[PDB]
């Protein structure tokens, strides 16, 4: 039950669950497509093929462990995702805004997000 648009957890071999946002589900055959949520990412490079099987939810209940792991090497990394993720999750709970996190990180209204992490790489 991955839908197109949400965000789940993502493992690569030697590398901790990152989150991530699915961009294909090829539901009726057990894989789907999904792009990594970091700090500088393009929103229009085309997803990565998994699947289903390897996917966690984003907001499972492993999720707080999932984040500290994450925290050992890349705190900086995994911050600049929780600051794009929760002010993503502001304006579409506080109204100011509705499409997709993909469609978030495009618009203006991210840049005051994004200027803190392009340039906290300084």
């Amino acid at each position: 039950s991955f839908e197109v648009g949400m965000l789940v957890w993502h493992k690569h071999k030697k590398y901790p669950f990152w989150p991530a946002v699915v961009k294909s589900v090829r539901q009726r055959d057990k894989k789907a497509s999904v792009l990594y949520i970091e700090g500088h990412m393009n929103p229009k490079m085309k997803g990565f093929t998994v699947s289903l099987k390897s996917l966690k939810h984003f907001d499972c209940k492993e999720k707080q462990t999932l984040l500290n792991q994450a925290r050992e090497d890349f705190n900086q990394d995994i911050g600049w995702c929780v600051s794009l993720i929760t002010d993503y999750r502001v304006r579409l709970g506080c109204g100011s805004f509705a499409g997709s996190f993909l469609e978030y990180y495009a618009a203006d209204i991210s840049y005051p997000v994004r200027k803190s992490i392009q340039q906290d790489v300084l």
